[PDB]
């Protein structure tokens, strides 16, 4: 409260941190579904279903650019892609399976680097 604060957590490594995350996510190899943003004129049914769109890219352009105010804001950007791909593929097809995995490979880097 007013004048009561809990200690100060050291964030001045995020920035970093995260872009290093955002690095081994566009490396991976079941990247490729999540580059790019999701071309809306040539796929049918996304515009309209996928309220938010979310990729790597526009990750790493908000990133480069003091978009995020915190590193959970990152967290919630990267969530969003893998949210999406599950709302739009069945888990039974490569891009399906492509998503899980990378939100598991995602998940471990954000516990290992920050908990």
């Amino acid at each position: 409260s007013m004048s009561v604060k809990k200690p100060k957590r050291d964030d001045s490594k995020d920035l970093a941190l995260c872009s290093m995350i955002l690095t081994e996510m566009e490396t991976h190899e079941d990247a490729w579904p999540f580059l790019l943003p999701v071309n809306l004129k040539l796929v049918p049914g996304y515009k309209k279903v996928i309220k938010k769109p979310m990729d790597f890219s526009t990750i790493r352009e908000k990133l480069s650019s003091g978009q995020y105010p915190n590193l959970e804001t990152f967290a919630l950007d990267v969530r969003l892609v893998f949210d999406n791909c599950e709302t739009f593929n069945e888990d039974d097809s490569d891009i399906g399976r492509a998503g899980h995995n990378m939100r598991k490979y995602f998940e471990k880097k954000w516990t290992d680097t920050f908990k």
